[PDB]
Order: structure tokens, then C-alpha cells, then sequence
């Protein structure tokens, strides 16, 4: 009653989904996409990283853009209260990168990236 709780979704890809198709799967089971919000929830994620030996892996979290004059938002709601982004990003490489993605390492980093693109995700219930 007092948090919501993590889960990963390491994925062969012929399981791999989109943002918006992890979005939809997140909420569908009553939950959303995972958001970051502190070096806490930073740590819960990371040590679920260990347990599962998922190392190296790439997430969608619950990051996109919005409008111009919101920018990066939590799918959530939350505030961006806390960022971890990737050394020079969000860059918005090409100009078609609006979906945020968790490196999976001990660095746990963000990258932007294309919303099409077949990822792995984490939900938060
Ligand atoms: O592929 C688009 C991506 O390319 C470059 O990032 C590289 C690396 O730093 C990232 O961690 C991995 C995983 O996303 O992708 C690339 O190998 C950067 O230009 C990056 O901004 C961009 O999104
Ligand atoms: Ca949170
Ligand atoms: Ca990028």
C-alpha cells in the first residue's frame, strides 16, 4: 500500500516489444512502464539486475517526450525529479528519438531512442 514495486521483462525477440506496445502490456496488468525517480528506485532496479543475471541488458522505462513545452516525461506522471542520462544525451539522435531507454549496467544510464525500436521493459505495479 506504501510503494509500487519493479519487475523486469528480459525478452528473446521474438518477445521484444515497443515503447508503446510495453506501455499498453505495463497498464494492462494494472501497472505502467517503470519511472526513476531518486537514487532509490535507481538501487531497487539495479539489485533486480543482479538477482536475475539480466547484466548488460537494455530496458524501456517509462520516459517519453512530450510536448515542447513539457519535454521528457514520466509515462506515469511522476516528475523528473532525478535524471541519469547518458554522457551528451538525450540527443535526440537523427531527430526521431523520443522514448527513453535504461542501459542495464552498474551505470544505469538513460539513452533516448526511437520508439519503434524491439527492447526489453520493467513495470512498475
Ligand atoms: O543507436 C542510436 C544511439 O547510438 C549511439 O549510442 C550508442 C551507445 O552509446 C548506446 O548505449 C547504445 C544503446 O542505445 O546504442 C549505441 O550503440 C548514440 O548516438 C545514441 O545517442 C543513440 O541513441
Ligand atoms: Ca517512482
Ligand atoms: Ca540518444
Amino acid at each position: 500500500r506504501t510503494s509500487l514495486c519493479f519487475k523486469l521483462y528480459a525478452k528473446g525477440k521474438h518477445e521484444k516489444k515497443t515503447w508503446f506496445e510495453s506501455r499498453d502490456f505495463c497498464r494492462a496488468l494494472g501497472g505502467d512502464l517503470a519511472s526513476i525517480n531518486n537514487k532509490e528506485e535507481q538501487q531497487t532496479i539495479w539489485r533486480l539486475i543482479t538477482a536475475s543475471g539480466s547484466y548488460h541488458k537494455l530496458f524501456w522505462l517509462g520516459l517519453t517526450y512530450g510536448s515542447p513545452s513539457e519535454g521528457f516525461t514520466w509515462s506515469d506522471g511522476s516528475p523528473v525529479s532525478y535524471e541519469n542520462w547518458a554522457y551528451g544525451e538525450p540527443n535526440n539522435y537523427q531527430n526521431v528519438e523520443y522514448c527513453g531507454e535504461l542501459k542495464g549496467d552498474p551505470t544505469m544510464s538513460w539513452n533516448d531512442i526511437n520508439c519503434e525500436h524491439l527492447n526489453n521493459w520493467i513495470c512498475q505495479i
